[PDB]
């Protein structure tokens, strides 16, 4: 849409310098294929696919972004090789049959937020050659406990005293709502739990609606006030150069930064302690996060 | 609406003192008065003028906001005090012909962008009894010149390498937008100038779309390269304990930072240079903002 969202997802270099390096590291992916970009933007993704060597990169946008991309694809002299189309790709012709290789940037906060990969698996489905590949083919997702009293304090218990007034009441609104935040990677309480591993290649849209059993190894002994979820992203199949990079808190921050769970109740945890808890994300545009731990549930969703 | 809007204005210091310290010293213009919140959100303001006597204090709030504000008027005992109304203050039916004071935070961005300001006058016109008070009563908007090449160069250069790629046509997108910022003070190269006077008292609908030639007092020989606006908030009628907070780059930021209007041509001024140019403002919700400096005149606008 807005050239502010293309303007953060470019100035994140984590993100955009991972698909550069994946591209121009493993051109014979791209050498004289033809290429889907499902969701261009601005084109960046079909430029490098371009400069890898593509006989010929299909951009699509349903946004006006897509008019944007074709001067800048003009201003790169690319037309010859980039053809850009103005619509949902659930509902574009495309001027071939099927494409080798499909790449997309599709993923949203906590992974599957507002996420774009329905509209990636209909392209794999309808587009995709005999044996053709999707980029990025390997997703995963992950928790990992945090002991925050002092951040929990500004969000929860700051409504108990509000210049002399109790607004308590106000905490049932804020509970069930998941920040997007950088946390520092200091506050965190355990070893990571991977939820949910993806291949694009086999996964179906019902799969992306999953519940998993988790352990977190508790490494301090400290009061859990929150779950931070995140995800990695890998390039994999027919690399030479593999590409992973992670949105987790002890890695340099993307935009994506981390999802935050607070718990109405925070509790006391050991260090070499193995918490057990349960996770279901329903497609509830919007889904949800149940958590089940320490004997309470609580449902999630983001603002 | 959402909570999260409350969070910030409450979160916000200066605002919300400013408007406590207003009230709680000033309660001879509270005592046993009639009071209407216009906007009264969580109540708070409400609550205030409770505190510091009012006989009566009638919240109005259009949002769901307002069913959090009633639990929030019975948790703090003021329900025999405080009447809270659903509605545009526009339609909603009260319980009184006439009130003494009229209280409201109804300012936006640059004072005027998704301000309130409308709904107060229309509250003021209708509803304030012969020789009562509205408050803040006094506004004032002010221009100051900016030199900062970096953050400019951040903005609008970039486009024009990006991963190696010219993306230079998204600098017309880009220009037009005015940006919502906190502004260092160190890089102010000029004397403010007052570009508007508002005594909500006097002040109509047709005063807030307003025309001013206006002047900088250039302090620094430098590259200017954009325009800040902000507003200061007054609380005079009938005070012994007067109050003004400033949204300026001078003074404790406030979540209204700056407005910042990026000049297309940054241009070079001189120490004691008079820096003349004109602006309007046009209620073109979504209002416009005319510069006309330096023999260039650009129109923006807010996102
Ligand atoms: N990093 C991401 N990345 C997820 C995808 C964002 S939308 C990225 C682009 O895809 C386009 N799009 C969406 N659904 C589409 C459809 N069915 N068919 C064709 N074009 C489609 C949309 O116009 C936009 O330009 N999101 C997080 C984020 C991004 C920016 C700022 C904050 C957070
Ligand atoms: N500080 C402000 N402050 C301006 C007013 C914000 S709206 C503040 C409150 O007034 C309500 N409201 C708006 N128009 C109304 C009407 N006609 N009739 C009745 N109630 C009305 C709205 O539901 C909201 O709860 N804005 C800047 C800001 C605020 C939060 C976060 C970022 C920026």
């Amino acid at each position: 849409g807005h050239y502010g969202i293309h303007e953060e997802m470019l100035k994140d270099k984590i993100r955009t310098e991972s698909y550069r390096d994946f591209i121009y590291q493993n051109p014979h992916i791209f050498k004289d294929k033809v290429v889907l970009d499902v969701g261009c933007g601005t084109g960046i993704l079909s430029m490098f696919a371009a400069k890898a060597g593509a006989k010929k990169v299909l951009g699509v946008d349903q946004s006006e972004i897509l008019y944007q991309a074709m001067d800048i694809i003009r201003l790169n002299k690319l037309e010859d090789t980039i053809t850009l189309i103005k619509g949902k790709i659930e509902e574009v012709h495309l001027p071939v049959e099927k494409v080798d290789v499909i790449i997309s940037e599709w993923m949203g906060y906590f992974l599957l937020f507002e996420s774009m990969l329905d509209s990636v698996l209909y392209a794999k489905n309808k587009y995709l050659a005999k044996g053709g590949s999707v980029y990025p083919d390997i997703c995963t997702i992950s928790l990992v406990a945090v002991s925050d009293v002092n951040k929990h304090a500004d969000r929860i218990a700051f409504w108990d005293d509000v210049y002399g007034f109790k607004m308590s009441c106000m905490k049932k609104a804020v509970i069930p709502e998941a920040v997007v935040e950088v946390l520092d990677p200091k506050t965190l309480i355990s070893e990571p739990c991977g939820i949910k591993h993806i291949d694009c290649h086999t996964t179906s849209i019902s799969d992306l609606e999953f519940s998993s059993d988790f352990t977190l190894k508790i490494t301090r002994t400290s009061m859990c006030t929150a779950i931070a979820g995140y995800f990695d992203i890998y390039f994999e199949k027919n690399c030479h150069n593999r590409v992973v990079f992670s949105t987790g808190p002890q890695s340099t921050k993307t935009h994506w930064k981390q999802t935050v769970f607070l718990l109405e109740k925070p509790f006391s945890v050991k260090a070499g302690e193995a918490l057990k808890g349960k996770v279901t994300v329903h497609k509830n545009r919007s889904l949800t996060v149940t958590l089940t731990l320490n004997n309470s549930t609580q449902t999630y969703g983001l603002q």
